[PDB]
């Protein structure tokens, strides 16, 4: 039950000091990025323990707030590339594929639910409302972004 936040604690100052465009799901490189990705990764349930996208974590997620086929064909594309890199690099890739395909729209809708679901801020069924959406803003506000 380790969670986001403990994971941007956890930050090397270099990254720390990038904290919102790392919020914004602007990428950066390194293996800096590839050790924090993969630690968010699992705290949100997206991965398994080596970085491999859990299909079955997104697929259902996804279509709720978008239904559409192209989130099994994203899922499948970008767990096929994922495989394909390293361990320490899976996660990140994994999470960088599906942001730059068409599902990053939604990727990025059910990734801000499932971080404010997870640290108690929204009930467990809450939805991508206008509501939420202002919830998701004062809360980046607090961490200065
Ligand atoms: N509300 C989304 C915050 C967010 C988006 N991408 C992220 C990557 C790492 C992280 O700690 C946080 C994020």
């Amino acid at each position: 039950m380790e969670t986001v936040q403990d994971c941007e604690n956890k930050l090397p100052p270099s990254l720390k000091s990038r904290l919102c465009e790392i919020r914004r799901y602007e990428i950066i490189e390194g293996p800096e990025m590839d050790k924090h990705i993969h630690c968010v990764m699992r705290a949100l349930d997206f991965v398994y323990e080596d970085g491999r996208g859990d299909y079955h974590k997104l697929y259902d997620p996804l279509n709720i707030i978008e239904l559409d086929k192209r989130h099994d064909v994203n899922l499948e594309k970008c767990i096929g590339e994922c495989v394909q890199v390293p361990t320490s690099e899976r996660a990140h890739v994994f999470y960088k594929c599906l942001l730059k395909s068409t599902t990053g729209r939604t990727f990025k809708k059910v990734f801000d639910l499932m971080e404010l679901k997870k640290a108690g801020k929204v009930p467990q069924h809450q939805r991508y409302t206008a509501e939420f959406v202002q919830i998701m803003k004062d809360y980046d506000k607090a961490l200065n972004c």
